């Protein structure tokens, strides 16, 4: 690309799986949403809550497939993996299941982080701590905070 | 479910094949709209177009959802599959690529219209007829119009 | 009469049935109101809602009473049964006993689409369609959501 | 009930009667607003009138419904005969049944009266007075003049 | 046509006949209106009136050319025949045969929408009730009402 | 006619050939607008503006309908002939098209003014310079314009 500059190979690849963890994600919390929409389940407040998840984390993926176009390198999308589970059980639950999400997707960041500094980049570095690491910090507080009520 | 009422069990089944084909839309529109990102490409107008219309899809997946947890139905999602091609190599071609994903999501509300027929459920016919069949034949018109001026 | 057109004459006795299944809904949901403002129940937020339910199906007779009239059909009215008890236990019980009087009116409705259908009266199809069948399909998710949270 | 004071076993069934005899009188209002709906009738004002004084009169019901919760008494409801006609032969004939119904009304009311004055109970003397018999006096008043003036 | 999906010859006939059926209804309306503007008849009411009729038929006529373009068929203009009369006796006979031509198109309407249904094209049917059925049958009773108070 | 003074047998005909024609015109130009509404072709532009012509045409002709009455001359109403054509190849053909039409409308109008001067007619001889003679020159000045300009 003729925008291409101190942007590695790795780091192309490393957003592209990124982008599609988040799609993943957005497609577990519409999942969630929608069962508590259920009329044996109903619990309102449950299905919009994590049906706004959802639409955040699309946003997110996209927000990713814009950088790899800033930077030149090219978007190949993958299959959205369908999620674990069609049935979540209770909202205790699935507000634990939506933390270990969290802090997985967490974890995937901070090894693409550690990628950007391997390889001297320092846009990327800074994109990720902006865009992405408080927002994975506070939304994980909120939601442990979540699953301590809820308990 | 208590509130089960004239709702078979094939009428289930294409309601969750449907929901998944809408998806499926949303994800190729995605794909289309960050091709005319590229650096290399450079039309903003179908990029904007493109993500429009992926997110009317993603709408159209969620009032089918609902509609199934309407019914007493149970959702059951399934993969996603990434879209056929990654380089939409022009503005006409993406363009006739749409119209063909619009007649084939055509085709298969025809058929889901034609099994609601079939098991007298003309509460599911109204809801095909209402929010679905118009709508695609003004999108099918449109993406007609603009292939013509584009050739 | 004068503007009479494709309506057979047993459509018109099946409206005039369904015209009096409507007024006794709205008397059983008056009852169930004035049930809960006695002093010994004093739950004034189901009284409220069962007046309002009422008043809803006292305006869907006289729309039926409206088309009848519409079609050149003649209106004959019958007595008004009392409602099958005095005492609704409680909320929940008062809940499901909505739920089965509206699913017992959604099968009257389809009956009568399926007559309508069979004597070829697609105006009196998509009346039934547009105004009646779809309130029914949400008023039974609606009462399907309460009786869960109540339980 | 542990709010009853002064409240006679008579009163109460009175009470109940009255409430059948208004949801009679809106059930005959109703028959009437649509006969002149009619395509071979045709009159606008009077069906707008007679749907007008319908709702009144279910306004009446409910009333004498709160007041039987309020003193203590429990509602038992009974069927509602239907109107003693199909075909209301004109404006004027109209007119002259409802001036009947009215008069019959205001003398099942003034035994009401008659009965709470005999058992000494002014709270009940007085609410009759207040929301009934200067209605009924107005009511009977105005039908007259129309019953002239269509003569 | 790249567009057409689902759409029978005989469909797109049927519809290329409607279309003059109803700009013949527009010229017809015109002609009434006109008759009740000469200075030996002076009845500016019905003019309007006929007048907003003929404009209303051209709106239905247009409307049902741009079907014919979605759908991807084919419009073929035939002569608009003069009406029937040049002197439209008075207001009485002028309703009657306005209300005898709604029944008419009213009927090829419904044989239309027999045609839609027996090619299996749900989208047709639902266009044919939604935008034309209700339409139809408010109108004829009022020119049914209009007939009966002008006798 | 009550009414008539100094109108001549010849100038009535002669209006009422004037009203067919405009309405012939009117017919030409809905052709031409929804020919340009096929997905084939999908020029909006074009379209738009023959829609507005029409709806302009069937406005003089209702002049001319208004005038023969306030003269005390009788409408006589004819077939409307179908356009010469179903395909208008292009929008430079059209254009081209719509200038012969114009015209010819305009050759029409003249003899009808010879005739009135001929018949000492000055009523009518205003009444067609005030509203057809300046009107037309300058709508045949435009299409020149648009044939220059898309030539």
């Amino acid at each position: 690309s003729q925008v291409r500059q101190n942007y590695h190979q790795d780091s192309e690849a490393a957003i592209n799986r990124q982008i599609n963890l988040e799609l993943y994600a957005s497609y577990v919390y519409l999942s969630m949403s929608y069962y508590f929409d259920r009329d044996d389940v109903a619990l309102k407040n449950f299905a919009k809550y994590f049906l706004h998840q959802s639409h955040k984390e699309r946003r997110h993926a996209e927000k990713l497939m814009k950088l790899q176009n800033q930077r030149g390198g090219r978007i190949f999308l993958q299959d959205i993996k369908k999620p674990d589970c069609d049935d979540w059980e209770s909202g205790l639950n699935a507000m634990e299941c939506a933390l270990h999400l969290e802090k997985n997707v967490n974890q995937s960041l901070l090894e693409l982080h550690k990628l950007a500094t391997d390889k001297n980049d320092p846009h990327l570095c800074d994109f990720i701590e902006t865009h992405y690491l408080n927002k994975q910090v506070k939304a994980i507080k909120k939601l442990g905070d979540h699953v301590t009520n809820l308990r």
